[PDB]
């Protein structure tokens, strides 16, 4: 072993160092070599001081860094000779690299760290594991993450680790939906979508362990922009392999035919392949010829021009079957002629984007486009809806296709039914639940996601590339890990900024604003989304935002002057830009709604509503001058209350005002629901509060409110001991007092059972009757988790069930639900696992088993709300079995008829992400058994709602909260 | 004849009189005595100086006023024995006077003015008879309105009028509804319901000619709060006919029994004729023993179960009162005056049914006065059949201007129609209804000119009822002229003419309590910006007149004028404004804002109009005006709600809404969604003007440039910039030059804003039409609408006594331009027979289904039968006698209280038209069919809504 590998100032310091740290070779691969030089000034912002490399063996320090390439470097092939290292460990495997101290390599040198790759990117990924070991992130350069200062490192004299051939093969992003925002940064930053710019978007790629990019292409051609090829050559020496989207097939990208099609040019003026054959055909073939040779993913097939079908609405489908099998076999004949006489050696993808996936497939009459031999070998890339919800998953059949399957996937979309395009709306536990399902279904060569304009997405972006590298750590064995997941990246970010309890509110700021973000994104917020009364759910986000508000304005102040760019950047602008938002809208639905009830308490809701847009420009323009304009131009996206699927005629906030009434009246309101009164005898003056009609709860209230800028004075009694109120007696003014909210208490202390109590309110004109009945039976002659129907309705979080049957497997695994922590609306979900059998209820089937207890037999509405998944199989079918007490097993389709992806249910649910399903039971009088049976694939369960046939609850976004179950 | 009679001031200064000017005899009624001196405070007024009475004839002027009723007066029977005067012509008849000047009556008095009245009441007409020659208005002491100075006047030496007998012969109102108004008020003026306070709706009900009063009873007891007996007492005095509303029988008002009930009372405890039948009986009795020698109406009748049994109840409850009215008032009961309700719950039971038989034409209504009413909202209900006017005894109607009830309770201003009233009040008298007519006026304050006019049609129907048509707006000019002679020039008073049939006419629309927001459509068909328009023209007449009027009548025009004009029209203004904010502020326009402001400030002005109301001459008016009246969600004040105001922040971009004036459709330019608009304004070939609106979304600096691809089509502007800050909007105007343009052309216009680019498309129809006939509508907008006067000819068929049944157009009738209506009234016409019909042209684009929607006066029908027919023929085709009323309608119903808040009913019928000319003739059948606008559509299209309907379309001729 000897000593350890050390570095440390001295080593670096010209008075004080032995020799250079790096060593270089001419044999080294030239992007090898530049990002050598990337990690040195990793060294220097650790340190304090400039590393240097030599190619004089004898100027090397003591102690000394020795990377290279397999077959690229004659010292790692001398050091194996001399069997200080073993290359046969990682020769020959894709992606690997070597990391091992070793001890007197070669004279003049004690020790030294060696960074074998097995190719040019394990090469790269083996330097950047040395940046990642002197704490320096990812997001160095991207996000300006100085790393923590040290004086010295060290690693154990017989450090060694071997890397594993990344799980996913090919492994990146898109950069999209790129104007105004990311093409005003280009300019301002870079002069435009040149390879100066080019370079940060390639280190962030590599340093996330990515290797797949598809550049930016609505208003740049990113062959032609370097200047010249500069973009294309640059990607190559780094080993960042290009590709190309669903429509820019043959390596061109969607801009180049504008400017090289006309009425006399070879490539004729018709993007057509039927009208013009020969012209789009030697476009493909000049396109192939022109950057066939760096590394890259051909696609193949053909769509329209910016993001379009190829064929109009009179389109059957064997026509457009028909073309894609012409266009494919013209397309694999050009790259055999052009880039490689050997098909297989070829990497090509053929992309299910959209309105392409029936086209694969077929129907009945057409023998569709899947198992073509035009398709032997070709990557076969299937696509989410746009929203993050996958659509069909390779059958079993289809995993023998020999080049796989790939995944597209939307962190950022421009399109229906609501663009998502201005900050992170993405929740690390569905992309988990989504991206491992894909996995799980065998989508394992190419993992691709839509970021936008890249900003704000660092967190997803970070997962998804992780996940893609190593699944075996993060993916389906490693349930409910997103959480670890963060709070690892935390740690990365903000190593030495912040101490273990600030870390921890990063924690709940970034699963905070992500969690309320995906339940409704930025564009598509508004007023009345969620219920301005009903269930509390308005008042329980606004205290959410407050306290989150409240955590991120903490650590603006504590954060020190060095690292606020990276706490600004990465932690404060996604979260206010976020909650901010939502907070304005939901401001503004009480605001509406207390209007509507000439409440003079509108007025000073509208002056928040007010503030909040105000402080929505001024976080955007804080964010584009920052480190200098860092970020100028990222922000500038519009991104509030859109009207229709882009920012056209996008509206504001409307704020109510009232006008006081003359006379000096009180409005008595039920705090958690529309109940209200005035008091009056002619119309309605009695009012339930049913609150304590679960036998746990303690305390509820009401609220009187001003209407007039009168003096009214209130006067509170009960007709009970048991049952008092906060308050006796009051006066409102309707100017500095609007309302009062009064505390209602019972004493249970020898309540029976059940009991009735009365509030009555006087009011100046009239006379309010609250009643309270009461439930004090608290049903201890039922089992634990056992809910029991006391409000007319039984609302279930999914989790809760009261027992559950996993089935087995013949390797010992087990089938059962599993409960994902934080997944969906509100509390979790459940999901069976494995993710792709399709089960057969009593055979292999698992279940779930909910208890609970009616007041009366009949039948009653069951509704599920669902995750808004899709079907995994072309048939467009998803089945649950239910089973009520005794009886038969009910298999059940949860979809709507006619549902399919882009239809009008599908639109209404992605927007809500949430899906309802309605069914009718029979219920016993007393306890039932409900058991839920996992039988289709994509099936996640939020919540259960159990009412009778024929009642309507009360209206809300989420649903209501959940009811009374023994032992809560 | 000789010389005529003449009075000036010198006549009657102390310095140069010759006597007395009224002769004062022991013998006449107190009540006429009281009037006299009433009119002696009126001659005062005129001339300046206080006239004298006296009981000695040699004290008399030479000029006298010799006043009397027959059979009360030595000196009427003289004269008559004299042969100057011939009081046959006046002995016996009801409520009549001889008004006439005679010569050398007596010694030492050379001229002489005599009025005689055939009983207290005609004697008391012919007084005021002498105040109105005076120029006194009957509204001189409850508005203060005081008369123009006079030096002289004078009558001719044989001047005689002997006036006629009143049309209806009980005639007058009911004060009710009157808390807060009307209870405030006389508690602050006069210390609660008492004399002193009725003595002045007293005055008011006979100078208006009436003769019968239902006083205040909600918390009132007129006879107890005299104090006692002191307010009844001083109705008899006058002759004021007291009466009792429906549920007020045998002289007991409401509040009586809630004073004098109780578990061990002579009264009982529960008012029910089955379980306190001996209680309630005594009840009755003791109230007719208590003021039945007072001159009144007594209400008879008493307010689960089977027809049959509730038949025998209310036959016992009238046998026992008829009993009890023999036994305490008068043996004979035709002498005694007595009223039924007909309300809508006694009705069966009047009628009976198939098989038992009902109380009409029983002995126990033999003689009584059977009351009618309306539906609460001033529309009849139904009415006397043929064999039901035969009853001895008549039949009663009683009417509102005021109302507390449902669908929404109307209190505050007066928002009756005189157009309206007319038809209804006619109508009655056509179908037998001409013994009694009640109108609840609810607090009186502000309904003095339909007060006014309902008791002159009363009075006096040959002048102003069936035979004058088309006279209430000549009726509303000899009002004014009656308040503001000497006050206000020709010019003024025409100036009011507008004002007050203006404000009419708009509140009856929409009553003040029901006007809301989105009543009537923000931007549809310029239904808001013209009736916005015509109130600020009428509130502009309104303050010059406020700013002109001398100070001494300053008080009379605030109150009669003034205050109900401004009120009723700043609250229609505000809610109007409210629609228009609400209407921009959900399109982002930066202009909401000041809409808002504008609202705010009209609420204030209804709060100051009101307080100046309560405050001008000493508080003459005080609480008048304290009822709760704006935005009702019930069908009473409770939870009432202000406008809510909208208010709009600015977007990022310098974006600009491109929209159509007078529709919905409207653009900000995006390629990807709607960018072309019509603008359809001159498919009408007479229609040379038309515009389209831009208007800022935010407060940027915003450029817009305007071109046309059509040598014959301009606009106002080229090139222009809004700001959002001091210029928010722009509108343009569009010109088409049709001179030499073709039948059928279209041009574009382009609108270029920052973000994007308007297409205007705009078709225009230049053909004359020429070749149809005047009055013949052109379908060139995909729907015709014509007013109902603008048919294109009409027949009347002839009776056999020579009389002819026709269509008439009442002027200014309804909600639009005016309506329709066939006369007799009282007809159940038959097609094919004696039904008249209107015929109107009408050309079609294209052959086949048409919808036919009537806009009609949501009337009631007429009989039992709840139904309304009018017949329809389409191109000499069969006639179709078709139903106008939905389904089960009936009053109360959920159809009839839509109908009535909106003041319209529409009706819809399909109709087959052929391609080209159309000929459609409408028949009167069912009496209450009041038509006022037709609108024909194609089968299946929708238009544009709005609260007025569609405005009338293209006709040859216009
Ligand atoms: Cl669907
Ligand atoms: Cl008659
Ligand atoms: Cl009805």
């Amino acid at each position: 072993q000897g000593m350890d590998f050390t570095l440390n100032q001295e080593m670096l310091m010209t008075d004080t160092k032995s020799g250079a740290l790096f060593y270089q070779e001419e044999e080294a691969l030239s992007g090898v070599r530049k990002i050598a030089n990337k990690v040195m000034h990793d060294v220097e912002l650790v340190f304090g001081y400039q590393p240097e490399a030599t190619k004089d063996r004898d100027m090397l320090s003591r102690h000394a860094v020795l990377y290279g390439t397999v077959g690229h470097s004659p010292l790692l092939d001398e050091l194996n000779a001399a069997a200080l290292i073993d290359l046969t460990e990682i020769a020959g495997k894709r992606e690997v690299f070597l990391f091992q101290v070793v001890d007197q390599p070669i004279q003049g040198v004690e020790k030294a760290l060696v960074i074998a790759g097995s190719d040019k990117r394990g090469t790269i990924y083996g330097l950047f594991h040395l940046s990642e070991k002197l704490g320096v992130s990812p997001l160095v350069d991207w996000s300006g993450v100085l790393p923590a200062r040290k004086e010295s490192f060290s690693l154990k004299g017989d450090y060694k680790y071997v890397s594993k051939e990344p799980s996913v093969k090919y492994r990146g992003f898109f950069i999209n939906d790129e104007w105004p925002a990311f093409g005003n940064w280009s300019a301002k930053n870079f002069g435009g979508f040149n390879a100066e710019m080019y370079d940060h978007v390639f280190e962030l790629l590599l340093r996330l362990k990515g290797n797949y990019l598809w550049p930016a292409m609505w208003s740049a051609r990113f062959n032609d922009d370097g200047p010249g090829l500069a973009n294309v050559e640059l990607a190559d020496e780094y080993g960042v392999i290009m590709g190309a989207s669903h429509h820019e097939p043959c390596l061109r990208y969607g801009e180049e035919y504008k400017y090289l099609r006309g009425p006399d040019s070879i490539y004729g003026d018709a993007w057509n392949f039927i009208t013009n054959r020969e012209g789009i055909t030697k476009f493909w073939e000049d396109g192939l010829k022109r950057t066939g040779h760096f590394e890259n993913i051909i696609t193949i097939g053909m769509r329209g021009e910016a993001d379009t079908k190829i064929m109009g609405e009179d389109a059957t489908l064997e026509d457009n079957i028909n073309l894609l099998r012409d266009v494919i076999q013209t397309q694999n004949k050009l790259i055999k002629e052009h880039v490689n006489p050997n098909l297989k050696e070829v990497p090509r993808m053929l992309a299910l984007y959209k309105e392409v996936e029936p086209f694969f497939y077929g129907d009945e009459n057409t023998p569709g486009l899947i198992n073509s031999e035009e398709l032997e070998d070709v990557i076969l890339m299937l696509c989410d809806d746009n929203h993050g919800n996958l659509r069909t998953l390779p059958t079993e059949d289809m995993r023998k296709h020999s080049g796989g399957y790939g995944m597209y996937y939307h962190f950022d979309y421009h399109g229906g039914p609501v663009s998502y395009e201005w900050i992170n709306s993405s929740y690390l536990p569905k992309i988990w639940e989504q991206m491992t399902m894909a996995y799980d279904f065998g989508v394992r060569d190419l993992w691709i996601v839509n970021v936008g304009d890249i900003a704000t997405q660092e967190l997803p972006l970070s997962f998804f590339l992780d996940l893609a590298y190593d699944f075996d750590k993060w993916g389906t064995n490693a349930i409910n890990k997103t959480d670890d997941y963060t709070k690892q990246w935390i740690e990365q970010q903000f190593a030495g900024v912040f101490n273990l309890e600030q870390k921890d509110k990063v924690f709940e700021l970034l699963n905070g604003y992500t969690k309320i973000a995906h339940n409704r994104r930025p564009e598509a917020m508004n007023v009345d989304v969620y219920h301005p009364v009903n269930y509390h759910e308005t008042d329980q986000l606004l205290d959410r935002i407050d306290h989150l508000l409240g955590l991120a304005e903490e650590l603006y102040q504590e954060v020190d002057q060095q690292h606020f760019t990276a706490y600004f950047a990465l932690v404060y602008y996604p979260t206010v830009g976020n909650l901010n938002l939502q907070k304005m809208w939901l401001l503004n639905g009480k605001n509406k709604y207390a209007a509507q009830l000439n409440l003079i308490e509108a007025n000073k809701l509208a002056e928040q509503v007010k503030a909040c847009l105000k402080r929505d420009q001024e976080i955007v323009d804080e964010y584009h001058t920052i480190a200098d304009g860092k970020f100028y131009g990222m922000g500038l996206s519009e991104h509030i209350g859109f009207v229709h699927w882009n920012e056209d005629e996008n509206k504001n906030p409307v704020l109510s005002y009232v006008l006081p009434v003359n006379k000096p009246r009180l409005l008595v309101s039920i705090d958690g629901t529309e109940l209200r009164s005035e008091g009056s005898p002619w119309h309605v003056n009695t009012l339930p509060l049913v609150d304590f009609l679960e036998p746990d709860v303690n305390q509820a209230s009401f609220t009187i409110s001003s209407v007039s800028e009168k003096k009214a004075e209130y006067h509170i009694s009960t007709d009970q001991d048991w049952l008092s109120c906060s308050a006796a007696n009051g006066v409102l003014d309707g100017k500095n007092k609007l309302s009062e909210t009064i505390h209602v208490f019972v004493d249970r202390d020898g309540l029976a059972d059940q009991a009735e109590g009365r509030i009555t309110v006087k009011t100046p004109v009239g006379k309010v009757t609250i009643v309270v009945p009461v439930v004090n039976n608290d049903f201890t002659n039922y089992p634990d988790m056992t809910f029991v129907d006391t409000k007319g309705y039984i609302s279930i979080e999914a989790e809760h069930f009261a027992t559950q049957k996993a089935t087995e497997n013949l390797d010992g695994t087990l089938n059962r639900f599993e409960v994902l922590d934080g997944y969906g609306k509100t509390l979790s979900a459940i999901k069976a696992f494995p993710t792709d059998t399709h089960y057969q209820v009593g055979k292999d089937a698992p279940f779930v088993e909910y208890h609970f207890v009616t007041q009366e037999a009949g039948v009653y509405e069951l509704e599920f709300y669902l995750q808004p998944s899709n079907p995994v199989t072309r048939e467009g079918t998803m089945y649950a079995g239910i089973q009520v007490n005794e009886n038969d097993v009910d298999v059940i389709n949860v979809l709507p008829d006619g549902y399919h992806v882009d239809g009008p249910h599908w639109g209404i649910d992605v927007i809500n992400n949430i899906r309802t399903t309605k069914t009718k039971i029979t219920c016993e009088q007393g306890l039932n058994k409900l058991r839920i049976y996992a039988v289709s694939p994509g099936f996640a369960l939020e919540k259960i709602v159990i009412y009778p046939d024929g009642k309507k609850l009360a209206n809300s976004y989420l649903g209501p909260n959940e009811t009374y179950y023994v032992g809560r």
